[PDB]
């Protein structure tokens, strides 16, 4: 009923055609928008699910010439004898109301969320379940996607096991610290991710513009000493800044500061970029944090007078990601992995003990956020 | 005599430092600023160039305790007994004037930009030598930047080619397409790159949040029948928009437009975005454009009244495009590589004929900006 064709007309000089469903809801869709998308083989390649019409073959101004229809399709001829056919449930799908809209924005992208502080359960799966079934990959990713970290247990305590998730997702995102990484204390450390420091709350690589979406890291060896890991929801805590200081808010959401790093790994690199800490949409939704303090540079491109504002700023909001109602805390043990999204969290270890052997050893690697959502998208089809 | 040290001393209730320079200008740098980017190793960590201290350690309400210069340093002592020296060549680049703030800006990002239409001379350089001299490498990726594109000729007319740019850049920018990846007709094409069809003004991924900056294409065999190449300068076409039609601009730099790619390639994919058509920064400049009219979406969220609207604004951008004053055509031959910037450019070539033997064959691959950069910076330092 609802995705039967009642009735098809053309409208408004033409210019829209009318569908009235046997459900007795309407749909419009405007003349050109059909035009642009006719599934024929001459307007589109159905090898490539692409329009192969030019903008320039487009009457922008165009009317439906004739219209027929049965309960399943609408057959329209147009002005200059091109013929097109469209089916109703490719038609339903697409209607121009806001509630069609946004129920197919949402199956697109996931956008489903769950805020969490110091009362988070860590989501946890079997790794290799999630390597080898489906049902496991796919709640995997969109747990990722929503809460913005999955723990994964049993995997074995040598290298190599974050590359088998890459490939489960597809591929891995390289970078200038290579296709996966060693976190463990370094001479001559590169990058204070290599000692045994504390590492305050922080976003990996701001110093790219388009910072990693997706961060895994397992622990192949772990000392005693310290090092455990720390967690805050970036997108919470930005909601209770807002809240407690609008201006803060405001600052660390319009300023950008200057991150850096320059050093030789997988290639040598001199890297540079701008950023707001706090990343907002069009509508003003935060969409991403980009902050590490460490890569932060001492160039500063702001007015004399903006500076101890900013660093004011700053301070409030890192006092809120170390707030004992924000923060979760728990220890990787070898075996464990960690995914999450970088975009929005913020994470942090302990510092621990040096010695003369290695007495603490993680395996990381990246991903991106649109190779992950495809296999998202992937998983849920075949599971569903 | 403008970096040596006339007089340095603590101002403003001692939260700032004033120097006044031997050649009588005067900088002011904030205390909280200072004490931030101390350089002694406690705070900062010499083998990474990095910051170790936290902002849990700074106060930001600082002041100066004491202050002793030279001609070259200044050293300060903090309320809490912690010492610092900074270094006068160190302070004068970091000053926080204007002037100063926006040299340092060019000096890091090569903002310096040479808008073009059909009157381009086209930038050529030869291939072994970039390969091989910094001098032509610098030459090679500073025009890139600066005009966009730059040709590559003397290559050889076999696979491979790109990936030695590549390299000499750092490394190549991985996709569903693979590492690189091959323009010829093909059976079941999953991409209308991949057949004789002509290629009206695109930019390359608009389907990733992140498209592909820098774009590589080298020409390996070429038909006599079509496939010349056409460019146009994306910002040049957008300040012409502006100019002309705001209405449309205004358009196409505020509407979200659905992006898709569906298929099996390098892994198998199901790829979704959203982009303004025109994209600008903060200050309303435009940074990037996003368009392929191959993979835009069938879905199109907008409420349906903004629809027509949409396609008149569309119809007048890709009308300006082809105009006889902004457009440049060439051809490419068997060892020519182009290389250019595939946020600014749009690209595209002219249809062919299909036979039972393949014609025509590029080899291209894709690197992002911040890699390039990052190289650009090496080879500066290097060849001055
Ligand atoms: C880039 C990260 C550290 C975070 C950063 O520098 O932003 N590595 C662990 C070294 C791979
Ligand atoms: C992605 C490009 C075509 C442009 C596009 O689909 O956006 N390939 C040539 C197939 C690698
Ligand atoms: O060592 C850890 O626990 C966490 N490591 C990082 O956050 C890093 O290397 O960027
Ligand atoms: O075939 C050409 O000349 C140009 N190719 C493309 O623009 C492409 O593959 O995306
Ligand atoms: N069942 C309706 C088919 C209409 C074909 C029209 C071709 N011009
Ligand atoms: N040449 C001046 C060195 C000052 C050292 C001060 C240590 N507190
Ligand atoms: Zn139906
Ligand atoms: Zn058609
Ligand atoms: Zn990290
Ligand atoms: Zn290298
Ligand atoms: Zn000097
Ligand atoms: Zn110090
Ligand atoms: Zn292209
Ligand atoms: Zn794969």
């Amino acid at each position: 009923m609802a995705c039967t064709i009642q009735k098809a007309e053309a409208l408004d000089g033409a210019h829209l055609m009318q569908i009235l469903w046997y459900d007795e809801e309407e749909s419009l869709y405007p003349a050109v928008w059909l035009r642009d998308n006719c599934p024929c083989s001459d307007c589109y390649l159905d090898s490539a699910k692409a329009r192969k019409l030019l903008v320039e073959a487009l009457d922008v101004n165009i009317g439906i010439k004739g219209l027929i229809f049965d309960r399943k399709k609408v057959y329209i001829t147009w002005p200059d004898e091109h013929y097109s056919e469209f089916q109703a449930d490719w038609l339903k799908k697409r209607c121009f109301s806001k509630q069609a809209r946004a129920k197919l924005q949402r199956e697109l992208f996931f956008p489903e969320c769950q805020y969490w502080g110091s009362e988070l359960q860590l989501p946890t799966l079997d790794f290799e379940d999630v390597l080898r079934y489906d049902e496991h990959a796919y709640k995997w990713l969109s747990t990722l996607k929503k809460v913005g970290i999955v723990r994964l247990t049993g995997a074995s305590d040598k290298p190599g096991e974050v590359s088998k998730l890459g490939k489960r997702m597809g591929f891995l995102y390289l970078t200038f610290y290579g296709h996966t990484w060693q976190v463990q204390d370094k001479i001559d450390a590169n990058n204070v991710a290599y000692t045994t420091g504390k590492l305050s709350f922080h976003t990996d690589y701001p110093a790219l513009h388009h910072p990693p979406g997706v961060q895994l890291l397992h622990c192949i060896k772990q000392t005693v000493t310290g090092g455990d890991s720390e967690i805050v929801d970036g997108f919470n805590v930005c909601q209770k800044l807002k809240k407690n200081n609008p201006q803060a808010f405001q600052i660390l959401s319009s300023t950008f500061v200057d991150f850096t790093d320059i050093g030789v790994d997988y290639c040598d690199f001199s890297v540079q970029s701008k950023h707001k800490i706090i990343e907002l949409d069009d509508k003003g939704q935060v969409v991403r944090i980009n902050f590490n303090n460490a890569t932060r540079d001492t160039i500063f491109d702001v007015p004399v007078e903006r500076v101890q504002p900013f660093y004011a700023a700053l301070k409030e909001f890192v006092d809120l990601m170390n707030s004992k109602e924000s923060k979760f805390t728990f220890k990787m043990n070898p075996g464990d992995v960690i995914t999450f999204d970088n975009w929005r969290l913020l994470h942090g270890r302990r510092s621990y003990e040096a010695g003369t052997e290695i007495s603490r050893h993680l395996e990381g690697a990246y991903a991106d956020w649109d190779v992950v959502m495809s296999r998202l998208r992937i998983l849920r089809q075949r599971v569903e």
